[PDB]
């Protein structure tokens, strides 16, 4: 159904476990309250996903040095690559809100890190593109990912107090994930 | 005056330049509007720094796996290390708000990265402590650094609209810096 999407079936145990996740949740101040509100964020965002994708890919597409990461060697955007990734990105919005953050979730977080990194970039879709996404931009993107989501959370007729709690949960969850995705980028033993 | 604080006098040119910084600012959505409001954040936070430090170090100190990074080999917090770092952290609050983000600023961002990493950790204060701060926690800390600051920004009798703009500027600036600090942690050529 979603080409290349292998959540829960990588058959590869990540190099981090639930104890690692507990300590990382503590560092990012994520608790059971955020679990509640991230789920509620999923209810709000579910039927706005197409517009979210348009916004997100609009941001990427308007910056040549960002759109770069989806380009063919000739410098033009690879439209097959963009379309296939867009489907998996859309699903990630739902996963972030709806999935339990358990070992299967960690195993896919390792996978997503590997796919941004040179280790696995451009293999899932069998495309020819740039070899690596510089780690600096994964961290930077914590901000726009959070900023893209804010207006959409405010839209579904929920209380502003609930909106703030959903937004903070989303900020924490995005930060948590990017922290895990540093694994293949970071010198062994420094993560 | 501040022991170990060597901003603007490292005499070492960072491996990133103003073009790198321009592209990273674009990725984190930082503009001249944020320059304005981060400066205004500095006016607000200046006379609350002691309370900010208490909050921040309170968070670190209440989590044994975080306080770990300041511990002597015997597992007890090194109080000399805590005190010396606290002075440089306090100054960093002001620097973030007040400094122009120019080459000198980049050169100190490289330095701060090096000091969290095993490359330079525990050398500035000539202490014996744990060798490295795992990069996962630098990313994670983007959230509490931003969450610690929010209440203080809301305190100095400014409009809530200005408060929101100061807070967003602070979020962007913190993310920007952590992205740069990945440099010594990231495999060469993957940053
Ligand atoms: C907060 C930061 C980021 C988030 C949340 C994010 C999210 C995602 C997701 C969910 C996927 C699909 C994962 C899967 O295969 O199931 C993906 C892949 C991809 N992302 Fe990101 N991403 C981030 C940073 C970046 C940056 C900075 C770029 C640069 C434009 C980028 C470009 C791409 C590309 C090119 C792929 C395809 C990688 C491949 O060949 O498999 N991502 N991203
Ligand atoms: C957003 C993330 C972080 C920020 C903004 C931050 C800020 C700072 C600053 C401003 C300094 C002093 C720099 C200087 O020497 O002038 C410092 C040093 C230090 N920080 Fe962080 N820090 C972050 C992440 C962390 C984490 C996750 C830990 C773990 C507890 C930590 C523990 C320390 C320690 C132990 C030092 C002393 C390093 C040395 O030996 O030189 N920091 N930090």
């Amino acid at each position: 159904k979603i080409p290349g999407y292998t959540y829960g079936e990588t058959e590869n145990r990540a190099p981090f476990n639930l104890e690692d996740l507990k300590l990382l949740k503590e560092a990012v101040m994520f608790t059971a309250e955020d679990e509640e509100y991230i789920q509620k964020a999923g209810e709000v965002l579910e039927d706005q996903v197409e517009e979210i994708l348009d916004t997100w890919y609009g941001f990427v597409g308007s910056h040549p040095h960002l759109l770069y990461y989806f380009t063919s060697p000739d410098g033009t955007p690879n439209e097959k690559y963009l379309a296939a990734v867009r489907k998996r990105f859309s699903r990630w919005i739902l996963d972030t809100s709806n999935r339990s953050y358990d070992q299967a979730w960690l195993d896919y977080q390792y996978e997503i890190g590997l796919r941004h990194h040179r280790t696995k970039k451009n293999q899932t879709d069998n495309v020819e593109s740039v070899p690596n996404i510089g780690y600096r931009y994964l961290v930077a993107f914590i901000y726009p990912i959070t900023a893209t989501m804010k207006p959409f959370l405010a839209r579904k007729g929920h209380t502003p107090e609930e909106v703030e709690k959903m937004y903070q949960a989303w900020f924490k969850a995005t930060t948590l994930q990017v922290a895990l995705w540093s694994y293949p980028y970071v010198k062994y033993g420094d993560f």
